[PDB]
């Protein structure tokens, strides 16, 4: 067993570096020249807001089970994730990090780091990808708390005790650091905002938006306070051992090309838990960028009807084929977990939710896009570049036929061509307003 | 006296008509010629809600008085607004029609209306402005609520019972009709919007602009209910006739050129009352196109936060605005609430600059604004053209020279010329993050270097560093300036 500080990371590093000519991108979809150029405990900025650096965390608190799944990951970001972990956390609450070596073509990037106090590795004979590999982590585990993060993380300071504080009081917390980013490029590690929330639309791919500017407001008074989310990005959280289990670990026919984050965020809020970010606590991740297999696991048993708007927005999912699933229902009922429409209304009620409009989104054409100029009742209409985007260039036809703004919709005001439209109060039997698919006006 | 639909509208507006060549728009900047061909009281489109049409009042409603005052009003104009009132209203509720002629050229515009049922006429011996006149017909009032209308509208509807309603529950509520639109042009009557509320920038112009969709959401219970608002248009607008008067009416010393939303709409939330929109009354209003009366508002209602608006208004710093002792003294009196309070709890979606920040706003070059793009940490920055509505273009220069949006900052990650800017955490100690306004405020250059911000190329990845130049793509200016 070495101390991690004695650590060879010359001779780990050693002949995996990128060989002259070679694609440094190439194994990873990120730049290991830069990567292995990085030492191992390589300093980075404190990010954390001010207030938690003067805060006096405590350490009376359960101790953690680290777990680590991967496969083919640079040597020297592994390496650096572990490390991380054993710099910058109290080393009474660092029970073990287990390492889930999951296929890799050098067994040795794994059983390498199997000489570094604290450090165990499993390694899977097949490839069972991220979700399975967790699950076998987290049933190895010891301690009474779970933490799990990828493979290419940086933990920054004091960032164990802010996460455990809270799983600690309430066990049904789940709960995430605020997750810097690590410039796959030039490997800079980059500070985020704190004002951000997970979510998704109807396509079901994660997504951060800003918080609103209410909820920023009511936070003023104690501006690192945990922040309720609907989803968590899934690669980075901490949760309760005995509740992950008690919850139904991961779905175990996932695959990978998964989403972590989907199937877990719903069954956490409708089976009685919460998810939470905790801005006192910072840890970086490398950002980068058949599928559908997964997600189709999640919605059929999570969604109840709303899984239709989901194959509204991907219709090319609709027969992919994803396996039994009985077990997974057999559980959801066993809990008593409320309905989708309950997260929805309690949970993520920012979310534009469908029911019959014909088409939603923007009106293209195909550089540009349909614009209210900011105009209200009585006002021209227009087009700006599409943005991407939201606000005045959100548009939808109705099962009435209109083209509307909030309550104004586009009128034919005169009928000789091509004068002018306008924005004016929408009216349900005004016929000025109808409009199918088949400024001003024109034949 | 006589009845509204036995008056003579063609003698009376006969009388005044545009003739050959002479332009239709001269006299009110609208079309006269489309103002006089239409019937006194001609049709107009009911543009309620579905569920107004039930709807929810009491049977003994308050009578008010309803005041319209004008001067060089189009007769057919001033004629439609008095037979509105008295053909959509309950004749129980109408306790009389007061008009005041502030000056008019000629005094039979308003006279020969005086033969109407319930209305009198009150001359201005000279041009005394609306807020004067307004204050004179209120005087006058025998009833106990108050109505005001323009002398350019057109009410719809069980437009009246509402509003009533409101004022016979809670006597300091100041009620509005949301105002339908009649365009200056052809004089159609055009259905407003629902979802707005009343409001201003910086520079204390009044605008619209929609609810929040927290506050869409919140509404979906009742979307006929009435709407709380930051400030009404000022235009039309229903309050009990002592709670007017107890509050101090109208600042006598306002001129002729305000403005007439700002004092009022101010002094009623911060001294105890409220500005409602009221979705089911509907009024039409003929919609056309200083710093006096802005002046004699802000020094004595914003406390410290009228240096925001001298700020975007700097030559109103020069402005005489006359004596306010007894506004102060009126404030006092009834112990009013402070600005800070009324921007935290009535108007919290305007958004303030920090006490220190250098500059806030847009911020913009030509007709492009600095937009994040929607991008977060580690992501590039552009423009689009800029839309008002805040948002992705939103930022402030603070105390400590960092361009932010949010709680990030644009941050210089490389030196080297074309090198892109990124936005970035926060971090007070980031000498990355430090940027100057230079050439009286038309450019941004980052501190301790010989590099400005760029635009050249926005379109194809993103805004960048590059050496200071004479470039057009490196003109950036905020659109408030502390
Ligand atoms: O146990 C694991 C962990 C990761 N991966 C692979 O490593 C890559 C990164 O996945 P991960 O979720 O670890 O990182 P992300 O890029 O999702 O943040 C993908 O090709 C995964 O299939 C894997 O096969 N098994
Ligand atoms: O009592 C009045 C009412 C109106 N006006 C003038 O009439 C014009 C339009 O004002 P109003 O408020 O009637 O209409 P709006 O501002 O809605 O167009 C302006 O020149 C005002 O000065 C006036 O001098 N005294
Ligand atoms: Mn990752
Ligand atoms: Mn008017």
């Amino acid at each position: 067993k070495v101390r991690w500080p004695d650590f060879n990371q010359e001779a780990y590093v050693g002949g995996t570096m990128v060989r002259s000519g070679q694609d440094p991108y190439a194994r990873n979809k990120f730049n290991q020249v830069e990567s292995d150029k990085l030492r191992m405990d390589r300093a980075i900025p404190d990010t954390r807001h001010d207030q938690c650096q003067r805060k006096q965390w405590r350490v009376d608190l359960p101790a953690t089970s680290v777990v680590i799944t991967f496969h083919n990951e640079a040597r020297s970001a592994l390496l650096r994730t572990v490390v991380s972990v054993l710099k910058k956390s109290p080393p009474h609450l660092i029970k073990e990090i287990i390492l889930v070596d999951d296929y890799s073509n050098d067994p040795e990037d794994g059983a390498l780091l199997g000489k570094i106090e604290k450090v165990r590795v499993l390694r899977n004979d097949r490839r069972e990808g991220l979700m399975r590999s967790r699950v076998r982590g987290a049933d190895a585990a010891q301690a009474k708390v779970l933490t799990f993060l990828d493979s290419h993380c940086e933990c920054n300071e004091h960032w164990l005790e802010p996460l455990l504080e809270r799983v600690a009081e309430d066990r049904t917390r789940v709960v995430s650091p605020i997750i810097d980013v690590i410039n796959m490029d030039n490997f800079q590690y980059v500070g985020a905002s704190a004002d951000l929330k997970g979510g998704f639309d109807w396509n079901l791919v994660f997504k951060w938006d800003y918080m609103t500017p209410e909820q920023r407001r009511s936070r003023q008074g104690n501006p690192v306070a945990p922040i309720k989310t609907p989803m968590i990005a899934g690669g980075l959280f901490v949760m309760d051992k005995f509740y992950f289990e008690e919850l139904g670990k991961y779905d175990m026919m996932m695959d990978v090309w998964g989403g972590e984050n989907l199937e877990i965020s719903f069954r956490v809020w409708q089976c009685g838990g919460s998810l939470e970010i905790i801005p006192c606590s910072r840890v970086g991740h490398v950002f980068r960028k058949v599928f559908a297999r997964n997600t189709r696991r999640a919605a059929e048993v999570w969604m109840d009807e709303y899984k239709n708007f989901y194959y509204a927005a991907v219709p090319s999912a609709r027969n992919v084929p994803y396996g039994n699933i009985q077990s997974r229902l057999e559980l959801r009922k066993k809990l008593s977990c409320k309905p989708f429409k309950w997260y929805l209304e309690n949970v993520y009620p920012e979310l534009r939710v469908p029911d019959q409009d014909i088409a939603f989104g923007a009106l293209q054409q195909g550089t540009n896009c349909l614009d209210t100029l900011g105009h209200f009742a009585d006002g021209v209409v227009g087009v700006y570049e599409c943005h991407n985007a939201g606000g005045n260039q959100e548009w939808a036809l109705t099962k009435e036929k209109s083209v509307k703004h909030m309550d104004l919709c586009l009128t034919v005001v005169d009928r000789a061509p091509g004068s002018l439209i306008k924005l004016q109060g929408c009216r349900e039997d005004d016929s000025r307003q109808k409009w199918e698919q088949i400024l001003s006006v024109e034949v």
